[PDB]
Formats: structure tokens, sequence, C-alpha cells
């Protein structure tokens, strides 16, 4: 198939802005697609590469790709830079570099979409001695045989700037769609393998019968099992059947570890490969996990001089791994209490029962320093669990989870099989998709900011409220560094930003606003941190949102006696 008919849907799917549209333009591109293309081409339909949980990247920045047009086109760095000052857009220009290329090379060998994507994969292969040239020289190869559209959607695609309106719900329906497979079927196995390409492999060759197959991949991330809040501990019991699983709720990053022999990856709560920013976690995991396979899953969290934990931003901290590992490792220690595991040797434990994953979990892992396994108590009293949850607390973290002893696992299920217990009402984790610069001596910077929870059905980011408070001057300095190039439009105090940076909030109140689309806003949201172990994706929904006004209101209703 020719990479052209692929920019051709890029291209169709600009011209609209609606989903039903996109979705049956993505459906029947999907349908023409030869069968070896599949494991790869949703990711480039998104306009990616690769899946998010990769680890592999295009090293390529605009000045590395703009040399490598140059140089297949023959038309000067800076000719094409002084394009982008007319054109206002980088792809435009490098399809005008393309255009003109046809004076001194005039005939393409038309280019496939295999030969694009072997080359981007070559591309973000190469990270040797002089990676930077041959990344030059393999996409030159390229671009010396592309038109003029697909030079453009090729250059968005190596800077991860394409703005097709696919998102991964819309894709989830064209892929129903195209092989005519249930969506849920599509969806379950996306939740299990995080893989767009092995799901739309295996729905249009073996249909539904074989999406119901799927299982957890040794190495693709399962989307976490999520939870609900509780009022207390003895809603939770309640809600349970009167027995629970308890577990401290640590307070860090959550982390899954997928082993293979002495192989360990590590996917953070986005399912980012953080396993590079971790080396002594999984120095300790390849000692801790007994068994040669597994894939399990615990709390990240880091540990202070007293042994406390610190804060969960330190972990987060670890993650971007801005500073050297080294001095990391150091500044910030690290202990993961693993809570879950589900698979072990060529066997998933997804539909296991959670009382037997537990076993499994205590009897697989060999607690080290940095390996432990979550404090547990399975009791039936309340008096018991309270206990605990006092000392969850004491011991600074942050409640209880309580879960189903008979509960299978339910990847990217936000279900009550698992119930978080907290003296408070849990924070928000909502995408910034606005900012408004601030007053006064604060005009320069962004001092409030316009908060979305996500939707996966339609993708979009729906406002539930503005946040200006709790951000220090530094903060507000570095968040503006941050959303400035997200920006998509701008009107007076306002901008509208790309929906990106989540961030955790506080709120006084959640108010069901007749006002907003959502139906809901936030009574003055205070900024707790910035959540970047979750992708826009990942943030708070409506639902999650309607479930802690439920629970908001709940607790008012019960006010005074
Ligand atoms: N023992 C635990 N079991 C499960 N989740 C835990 C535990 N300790 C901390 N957590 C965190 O609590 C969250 C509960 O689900 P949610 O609040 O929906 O993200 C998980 O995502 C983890 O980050
Ligand atoms: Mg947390």
């Amino acid at each position: 198939m020719r990479y052209l008919e692929l920019a051709q849907l890029y291209q169709k799917l600009e011209k609209t802005t609606m989903k039903l549209i996109k979705t049956r333009l993505v459906a029947d591109f999907l349908k023409k697609v030869p069968d070896d293309h599949l494991e790869f081409i949703p990711y480039l339909i998104l306009g990616e590469v690769f899946p998010e949980w990769d680890e592999r990247e295009l090293g390529v920045g605009e000045k590395l790709l703009i040399k490598a047009v140059a140089m297949a086109t023959g038309i000067d760095a800076k000719e094409i830079e002084e394009s982008v000052k007319d054109t206002g857009d980088l792809g435009e220009s490098i399809a005008l570099a393309v255009k003109k290329k046809k004076q001194k090379s005039f005939f393409s060998q038309p280019l496939t979409i295999k030969r694009v994507y072997q080359t981007l994969v070559k591309v973000a292969e190469t990270t040797g001695e002089g990676s930077q040239d041959k990344k030059v020289k393999y996409l030159a190869d390229l671009f010396m045989d592309a038109e003029p559209l697909e030079a453009k959607y090729l250059a968005r695609t190596i800077l991860g700037t394409m703005r097709t309106g696919v998102a991964e719900g819309l894709l989830r329906d064209a892929i129903a769609m195209a092989f005519h497979v249930k969506v849920e079927l599509v969806e379950r196995a996306y939740m299990l393998t995080s893989d767009f390409g092995y799901v739309a492999k295996i729905a249009k060759l073996e249909g539904n019968e074989g999406l119901a197959k799927v299982q957890v991949q040794l190495g693709k991330p399962i989307k976490p099992m999520l939870a609900q809040q509780a009022a207390s501990i003895r809603d939770a019991l309640l809600e349970m059947g009167g027995e629970a699983e308890f577990e401290i709720k640590y307070d860090g990053a959550r982390v899954q570890v997928h082993k293979d022999g002495s192989k360990i990856i590590v996917y953070s709560r986005r399912l980012e490969n953080v396993t590079r920013a971790i080396p002594e976690i999984v120095e300790a995991l390849k000692e801790a996990i007994i068994p040669e396979k597994a894939i399990v899953e615990g709390e990240l969290v880091a540990i202070g001089e007293n042994g406390r934990p610190l804060p969960f931003q330190y972990v987060l901290r670890r993650f971007r791994r801005k500073h050297n590992i080294e001095e990391m490792m150091e500044k910030i220690p690290l202990e993961l209490n693993l809570f879950d595991v589900l698979y072990v040797d060529g066997q998933s434990l997804i539909d296991t029962k959670f009382i037997d994953r537990r076993r499994t979990l205590e009897e697989i892992i060999k607690q080290n320093e940095k390996i432990k396994v979550a404090e547990n108590l399975i009791t039936k009293k309340v008096e018991e669990a309270e206990a605990f949850y006092k000392r969850a607390l004491e011991m600074g973290h942050e409640g209880l989870m309580a879960k189903r002893l008979d509960a299978v696992y339910e990847p990217g299920n936000r279900g009550k099989k698992w119930l978080k217990i907290k003296p408070t009402m849990e924070n928000l984790d909502l995408v910034i998709i606005g900012a408004e610069w601030g007053e006064g001596r604060r005009a320069h910077l962004f001092g409030s900011f316009i908060l979305g929870a996500y939707d996966p059905e339609t993708g979009e980011f729906l406002e539930v409220g503005k946040v200006g408070s709790g951000f220090t001057d530094d903060d507000l300095v570095e968040f503006t560094k941050m959303l400035k190039p997200l920006i998509i439009k701008e009107e007076g105090k306002r901008v509208w930003l790309q929906p990106k940076v989540v961030i955790e909030v506080t709120y006084q109140e959640i108010q069901k606003s007749p006002k907003y689309r959502s139906g809901f806003a936030l009574r003055f949201p205070r900024f707790v941190a910035l959540r970047d172990d979750k992708g826009p994706e990942d943030a708070d929904t409506i639902e999650r949102i309607a479930q802690l006004y439920e629970l908001q209101e709940k607790m008012k209703g019960k006010v005074e006696s």
C-alpha cells in the first residue's frame, strides 16, 4: 500500500470536524490495509510511529528534520526556514521544498507505507555514535521520494505534531467498524494489551472469537484497574459483602512491572516505559521476583531519611530524569510496594480471583530492601480495618484500599471491586485545556488554568473548572513555559491549550452546574501537583467526578442528626 493513500486519509481527516465521518474514513482505510501492516497502522493513523509505552523515539527535532529535507530536496535549510516565516507551518513548507525538488529530480520511487514505517523505526533505533547524521540520512532517503502531500504528513509524523482528530475512542470504533467486530471486544482487548495494532490484527483475522480470547501479552502494558472512593471503612466493608482485603493505600506513583527472565520493563500509570529512571528498583525486582516471567504492579514510593514516605511528587521527579539518575537515587530513595500480580510464567491471572492473586503475590516475591509486598489485612471486623486505617494514616500514607476477595482484575475499569478509603475527598487529576494570563505584575504569566475532564467516547476534554490558587510564583513561571507551546488559540487574557498536561487539584466542592456542558464545576480548586505520570487520556472523567459528587452529596445529606 502506498504512503500516498495514508497521506490522503490524513487530509480527509483534517477536512472534517465530524467524529462519525472520521471514524468511517479510518474504518474504510483499515479495511484496505494489508494484513501485515495492521500491527502498526493504527499508530501511524494517529500520526505516531509507536505506542506510547514503547520507549523508542525518533530523536529528531525541527532542525534535524529540516536538514534531512534540505538534503533530500536540494533546497537550503535556510530557504525552508524562510518559507516557514511565510507559511507559518513547517509541514507546509516542507511540502513546498519537496514540490520544488521536482525541478532537479522529477520522478519519485513511490513511497510505500512499509518503507516509511521501517525507516522511522530505523531512525528511532539509531542512537549509537553519530546517530544524528544517520537519522538525517534515513529521513533524507525518504523525503527524496515523497510527494508534497506525503512530505507534509511525514514531517508532522516525525515531529509528533499530527492534528488528525483521531483519538483512542475513535480508533477503537474504527476497528470495530472496519472488521465488523463488537466495540466492547475491541475495547476489552485494548485494555488488556494497550496495543491497537495487535487488536486490529486479531479483529480482522479472528473477529469476535479472537478478540474474546485475547490475553495479556508479556511486555505489553495492561490498563490498570482503578478504584472508586468509599465514605469510610465501614461503607467499604458493607459494599464488599462484609469481608475484604484491606491494604495500605501508598502515596507514590503506580507502576506495572513486566519480567521475562532477567529482563524488566516498568511502566508508569500513563504506561510510559520508565524502566531507565529507576535502575535500583529494576535490579531489586530481578531479585525479588522469583518466577522467570511475571507481570506485577505496585505503588512506587519515595522514602525520607526518617524512613517515612516522602511526598509522591518525589517519585514523579524520579520519572522525569531531569537530574542524573545517580544523584537522584541518593536524593530520592524509593521502595516499591507490590499489590497485584497479573501474569506468571505464561499464565494470565486477570481472570483469577483476587485472593488467589494476592496469595500468588506473597509466594512469588522475596521481599528486599526495595521491593515489598503491600501490607494487608483480610477482615470482616470494621474495628480491625479501622485500626489498620488509622495506622496507615499515622505512617504517612493515604488511607486504605479495600478489595473484593473474589474479584477478577478489570483492566481500565473504575469499579467498586477496589475501593479507596481516605480522610478527605480525593483530589481530581484533570487536563489543563486553557489558561488566562494573570493581572497586573502577573500579566506575563498564566495565573489561572481551565481544567477539563476527559471523555473517552468523544475524546474531548470538557471544562469542569478553573484553578488559580495554590501556585507559587515559580509554579506559574514553570507552567507558563510549559504551556506556551501548547497554545492553539488566544483571545485577550484567555488562551486555549492542547490537552496534554494533567494536574491534581483540590476543590472546596463539586457543583452540578447547569452552566457548563460537562454538567459540573469545581468550587475554588487549588493546585496540588503536576501529574505527569498521567496522560490527558488517563485524567479523571466526568463519570469519576459524578461519583465524587454523589459521595459529597451523600455526606452533606447526612449532616446533623
Ligand atoms: N495497595 C494499593 N492497591 C492499589 N492501588 C494502590 C495501592 N496503594 C496505592 N495505590 C494507588 O491508589 C490508586 C487507586 O486507584 P485510582 O485512585 O483509581 O487510581 C492506584 O492507581 C494506585 O496509584
Ligand atoms: Mg497516588
